[PDB]
């Protein structure tokens, strides 16, 4: 599979059926139908500056990949009842700043967005493991608007180019995921899937609200990466994300009031 094409989003439920199930992920949010919910405690992103390993281009995204043997960088609360450590960040964007997000709200897409995907290590034995249970997964999504230069973004943009073609990874230490998210916590919150195949139905999504913002020269460092390897005909990274699913009557939570 794939974001070409051939192998795009339209085509996975041809390989992995559960691609029209009933809690498929991303959605369009549509604020106004998002239920408040006071009853949720607060969101909790606790994170420790040096729990990176590596940044590497698998083909799909770009991924920096954390230690995960304790709980040294979880989140907590809101719709949580428990903690969840971090494995793994990566992105999905588009070819301009109409596209790019795999959410949308009310109908508008973002240039990227930024997943920072954690997993129930409290009772699964491996992320693999979590991956597929319902409980499973936690992912907090994070919109990237392209408008100021992002100081912290530096530090990763500028590592892209040695990752630029695709089965390529590098020593990427000390980057605290803390420096990606907004100074706001609120989010909305749906039970959902992983966006990309096998497609499980694992993770309890939570988007924030507030988008963070970095450069147009620094959306284009991604923009540079390549789908393809080193010894191929370059085909850039770009529109690595699957369209809005079916909301199939799932209540979509907010933190806040629109
Ligand atoms: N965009 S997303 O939904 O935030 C997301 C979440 C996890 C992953 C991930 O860790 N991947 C993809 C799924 C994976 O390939 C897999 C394979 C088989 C079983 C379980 C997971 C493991 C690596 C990728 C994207
Ligand atoms: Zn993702």
């Amino acid at each position: 599979w794939g974001y070409g094409q051939d192998d795009g989003p339209s085509h996975w439920h041809k390989l992995y059926p559960i691609a029209q199930g009933d809690r498929q992920s991303p959605i369009n949010i549509i604020s106004s139908q998002a239920v408040y919910s006071p009853s949720l405690q607060p969101l909790e992103l606790s994170y420790e500056a040096c729990m990176s390993l590596s940044i590497t281009n698998n083909g799909h995204s770009v991924q920096v990949d954390f230690n995960d043997s304790d709980d040294r960088t979880v989140v907590t609360g809101g719709p949580l009842e428990g903690p969840y450590r971090l494995k793994q960040f990566h992105f999905h964007w588009g070819k301009k700043h109409d596209v790019g997000s795999e959410h949308t709200v009310d109908g508008k897409s973002f240039p990227s967005e930024l997943h920072l995907v954690h997993w129930n290590a409290k009772k699964y034995s491996t992320f693999g493991e979590a991956a597929s249970a319902p409980d499973g997964l936690a992912v907090v999504g994070v919109f990237l608007e392209t408008g100021d230069e992002h100081p912290s973004m530096n530090r990763l943009t500028d590592a892209l180019y040695m990752v630029r073609f695709k089965g390529t990874k590098a020593q990427f230490s000390c980057f605290n995921p803390k420096s990606l998210l907004p100074a706001s916590r609120h989010y909305w919150t749906y039970p959902g899937s992983l966006t990309t195949p096998p497609l499980s139905e694992s993770v309890t999504w939570i988007v924030l609200r507030e988008p963070i913002s970095i450069s147009e020269r620094q959306m284009g460092k991604f923009r540079s990466l390549l789908f393809t390897s080193e010894d191929d005909e370059r085909i850039h990274m770009v529109n690595n994300f699957r369209p809005p699913q079916p909301l199939k009557g799932r209540v979509v939570k907010a933190s806040f009031r629109a």
